[PDB]
């Protein structure tokens, strides 16, 4: 027989993973949630804490962000295809910062993570800013490995979805440093293949060990208020693929409910 379900609970059932969902309307309140209280990987989203953590201290430090760091080539791992291009000079605190939020380039999230004191500042910045959930533990490449039950370099999708609202669109930043990771975020696969068209996204996105993908997201649909969105899919299988498509249509199905 059929069994009635809704949007998410068929998609759930249909890619045979496990699907973690948050989204926020900022025009009413309303929250969606799928498993959005349960720990999911964090991969490379954590970068969006790292990059406020940073901003945070350059409002009080105007040496910070134009700040040259010279690195030597060992110093950043495999994935890094923007700071391996600039080992000759260096590059700075900024630049790094929009590498890690653009490129995913791993070397720069080590960088940054050096300058504000381990992937236990990026956490602290998080709890000091209102999210008690968030826990970064490793460094880059292993806080990605995103094994079935571990908790570390975790956070739950209602969790993300509350971090990233405060972030980009609240208080917790400065305007001037709100608008600098805002415009980081903005500079086609996954939530943007999912939201409407001609919409205006600022997003991160992470993958993992067991076919991980997450991703955050503020989305402005054309003419409408910003919803928040929060997604995440693993799978069984160590070697996974990714699905970078389940995350669209998880996108899709979310925004569509909420316009």
């Amino acid at each position: 027989a059929h069994v009635a379900r809704s949007e998410l609970a068929a998609l759930d059932k249909a890619s045979n993973g496990r699907l973690g969902v948050a989204a926020l309307d900022t025009s009413n309140g309303t929250r969606i949630a799928h498993h959005a209280r349960e720990r999911f990987p964090l991969c490379g989203t954590y970068a969006v804490v790292a990059a406020a953590a940073i901003l945070a201290r350059a409002s009080l430090d105007a040496s910070l962000l134009p700040r040259r760091i010279l690195y030597r080539r060992y110093e950043v791992v495999a994935g890094s295809p923007v700071t391996e291009s600039h080992v000759d000079t260096g590059m700075t605190i900024a630049q790094l910062c929009a590498a890690m939020l653009q490129s995913g380039d791993k070397g720069a999230g080590n960088l940054l993570m050096n300058v504000l004191g381990g992937p236990q500042a990026v956490t602290a910045f998080a709890h000091e800013s209102g999210d008690t959930v968030f826990r970064l533990d490793r460094w880059e490449p292993e806080l990605n490995r995103a094994a079935p039950g571990d908790e570390r370099d975790t956070s739950t999708p209602v969790a993300m979805v509350d971090t990233l609202q405060r972030l980009l669109l609240g208080d917790t930043l400065q305007q001037a440093q709100r608008a600098q990771l805002t415009d980081w975020m903005t500079a086609a696969t996954g939530i943007a293949a999912g939201v409407p068209p001609g919409s205006r996204v600022a997003a991160k996105r992470g993958t993992g060990g067991y076919g991980t993908t997450t991703e955050v997201a503020v989305v402005w649909p054309p003419s409408r208020a910003p919803i928040v969105l929060a997604v995440s899919f693993t799978q069984a299988q160590a070697d996974a693929a990714a699905r970078a498509d389940v995350v669209a249509s998880a996108a899709r199905i979310a925004t569509g409910a909420l316009t």
